[PDB]
């Protein structure tokens, strides 16, 4: 059950310029440390924003925040509820930006809303080293969704913060969580004129001249100016990281199948092929990524879930999987790290939620 605290350092701020921070669960006799990136979309432009803060404000503003949060799933203290990391130091970091984790641009004349995502998440390390982070011996960086997407973008620099600041010591890893996701063609199309008809690529461009956004510097210099959207998917940018990052993510996941406006509630040869090829384009994508956790499934998120580990792949639940990567970073009989289904479709694996 964790603790609020808003940032000392007030320029670092949600969309309405209130004030960033975190909630924080210490536990001292343990020298690791879980920071989870909240997910909940993005806004690109001053109309979507506007509408977001009249319907979305918890994930523009402090305001209204309480003061307390329970934890869930990883972020559980009970070992019942968390087999893999229950004695950590717990650390939930709430989503106010709207950039999905990228921005550096502040609020003024010129600008409306902030968007720091990238700046947030640099403070909380900051002001945790005085709270204990500096005995730490494992940063692990986790979140889902777009907080999931906000893994990848930032496990490098938390890691190229930390030696800076005189800490070479402290292994930061990555995890994340429902935020791998395909720029693939559209089951069925729209021009971008609005929010709800702009394809992810395009909406991510804007977004990036709208929240000065920020890549990291090895993807960035691949794809070059103007090009950093690509950086947003997975596929593209995991191949330019040092850190290890373990991926999660559902094969068919809805959000995937929302931005390819795809409903599901009667299928034909159709619909049953695309949602077939997403599944084998997914899984091709991860085929060589050695530490994964991807089943057959039709849902979104997971890891803060309070019955995360009931889903299985093989025969082995994600609390194991993890727990094998912590092992793999010290091949494991009995213990593996790759778990990614071949079922081709939507609850082939029994164990998958209802
Ligand atoms: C201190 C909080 C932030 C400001 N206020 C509303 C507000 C004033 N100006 C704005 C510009 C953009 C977005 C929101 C606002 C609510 C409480
Ligand atoms: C709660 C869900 C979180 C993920 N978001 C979609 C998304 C976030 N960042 C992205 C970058 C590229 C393509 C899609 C996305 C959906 C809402
Ligand atoms: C506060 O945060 C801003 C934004 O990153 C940074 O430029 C500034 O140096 C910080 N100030 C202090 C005292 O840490």
């Amino acid at each position: 059950d964790l603790r609020l605290h808003l940032l000392l350092n007030t320029s670092v701020t949600c969309n309405d310029g209130s004030p960033a921070g975190y909630y924080l669960k210490e536990s001292r006799g343990s020298r690791r440390w879980l920071l989870f990136l909240e997910g909940g979309w993005y806004c690109f432009n001053r109309e979507n924003c506007d509408s977001r803060y009249d319907t979305m404000r918890r994930l523009m503003s402090s305001r209204d925040w309480p003061r307390t949060r329970t934890g869930t799933g990883i972020l559980s203290s009970q070992p019942e509820e968390n087999p893999y990391w229950w004695n950590a130091n717990m650390v939930f970091i709430p989503y106010c930006s709207s950039d999905v984790w990228s921005g550096a641009s502040s609020k003024s004349e010129k600008n409306e809303y902030a968007f720091m995502g990238a700046l947030i998440i640099q403070e909380v390390v900051r002001e945790l080293l005085g709270r204990g982070l500096s005995g730490a011996k494992v940063l692990l960086l986790a979140g889902s969704s777009a907080g999931g997407t906000g893994v990848l973008l930032n496990v490098d620099r938390v890691a190229e913060q930390l030696e800076k600041l005189g800490y070479p010591a402290i292994q930061v890893r990555g995890l994340a969580d429902s935020g791998w996701f395909l720029d693939n063609k559209q089951y069925r199309h729209t021009d971008c004129v609005d929010t709800i008809t702009c394809a992810p690529t395009e909406a991510i461009r804007r977004g990036i001249r709208y929240w000065n956004g920020v890549v990291p510097e090895r993807c960035r210099r691949q794809f070059q100016e103007g090009e950093e959207w690509n950086c947003f998917f997975g596929y593209k940018v995991y191949p330019t990281l040092r850190s290890p990052v373990f991926v999660v993510q559902w094969l068919f996941d809805e959000a995937q199948l929302t931005v390819d406006n795809v409903h599901l509630t009667p299928v034909q040869e159709g619909l049953r092929l695309y949602i077939q090829n997403l599944g084998r384009e997914l899984r091709h994508t991860l085929k060589d990524v050695p530490a994964s956790f991807a089943p057959a499934c039709l849902s979104h998120e997971i890891i803060i879930r309070s019955h995360w580990t009931d889903v299985q792949v093989k025969g082995t639940s994600l609390p194991r999987a993890l727990h094998c990567w912590d092992r793999s970073l010290h091949p494991l009989k009995g213990c593996p790290v790759h778990l990614v289904d071949s079922c081709p479709w939507p609850h082939c694996n029994p164990s998958c939620p209802t």
